[PDB]
């Protein structure tokens, strides 16, 4: 169906490990979108064809305002191209670099939007497993959208692919290569809430080895300015034991969230 000829390409929107993403416009309709470019040689070398297929299958069938749309794909002997919804206000990651810290209203609103999208995902036993600021994008009204479903699976699951970069958002069961389910995304949710309010992730360290130790022991502390409500929610999500982490409805109905969010469930 679609091929490269059907699009005029524009400015680079960002870069990932495999992803090189560009603004583009379809020639006959003038529809504006984002083109995620992947190099076949690099995909084959790392052996992640299965992740690519998963990304397309899962993201094209999900429909939710807080989840980024994937419309289709094509390829041409050097490259694979994913056709995505364009997010005009950028990543949450860039916004955090701009402001250093978010206030409680901004943080609680993002958490609600995230929890709504994840509740929709989990109702199909889809778990994302790679929730972090560079994979959260912003729509034209500043609403959060989850993206990058390349690491997603159906629960329960083991891990067959090598962990690449940072350990900062991953739970103990995940880094220890044990068995895991939906509760992994709730741990990541707790890491995010902390990083939004403080400006850095709770287990951050100078080395891989020390970061691993701080995660498996759940060693974090709060600066003075973090309020009691925020501490309560965060302490509930960052539990070593998966089964002790709350349900998403409990997050959406937490008093600190309801007192500070500007959006509903
Ligand atoms: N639909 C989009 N709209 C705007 N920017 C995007 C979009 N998709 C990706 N980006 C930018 O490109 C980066 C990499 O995209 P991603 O799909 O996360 O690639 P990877 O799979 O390599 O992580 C993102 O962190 C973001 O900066
Ligand atoms: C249903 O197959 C796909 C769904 C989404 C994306 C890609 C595919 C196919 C399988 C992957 N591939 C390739 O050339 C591989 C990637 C290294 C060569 C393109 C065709
Ligand atoms: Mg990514
Ligand atoms: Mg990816």
């Amino acid at each position: 169906q679609w091929a490269l000829e059907d699009f005029e390409i524009g400015r680079p929107l960002g870069k990932g490990k495999f992803g090189n993403v560009y603004l583009a416009r379809e020639k006959q309709s003038k529809f504006i979108l984002a083109l995620k470019v992947l190099f076949k040689a690099q995909l084959e070398k790392a052996g992640v064809e299965h992740q690519l297929r998963r990304e397309v299958e899962i993201q094209s069938h999900l429909r939710h305002p807080n989840i980024l749309r994937l419309y289709g794909y094509f390829h041409d002997a050097t490259r694979v191209y994913l056709i995505l919804e364009y997010a005009p206000l950028g990543t949450v990651y860039r916004e955090l670099q701009k402001l250093s810290k978010f206030d409680e209203q901004r943080t609680a609103t993002y958490i609600t939007e995230l929890a709504n999208a994840l509740s929709y995902c989990h109702s199909k036993r889809v778990i994302h497993r790679d929730i972090k600021p560079e994979n959260l994008l912003l729509g034209s009204a500043g609403e959060l959208k989850i993206a990058d479903f390349g690491w997603s699976v159906h629960a329960p699951s083991s891990r067959r692919t090598t962990l690449a970069g940072t350990l900062d958002y991953l739970p103990p069961e995940m880094i220890e290569g044990r068995m895991h389910d939906e509760k992994v995304d709730l741990w990541s949710l707790g890491v995010l809430c902390y990083e939004f309010l403080v400006g850095k992730p709770p287990f951050e360290a100078n080395t891989y080895q020390e970061t691993y130790k701080r995660i498996s022991r759940v060693e974090f502390t709060f600066p003075d300015f973090v309020t009691e409500g925020a501490r309560d929610l965060i302490s509930r999500l960052l539990k070593h034991n998966p089964s002790q982490r709350p349900m998403l409805r409990e997050v959406l109905e937490h008093p600190w969230i309801t007192a500070n969010s500007s959006k509903p469930s």
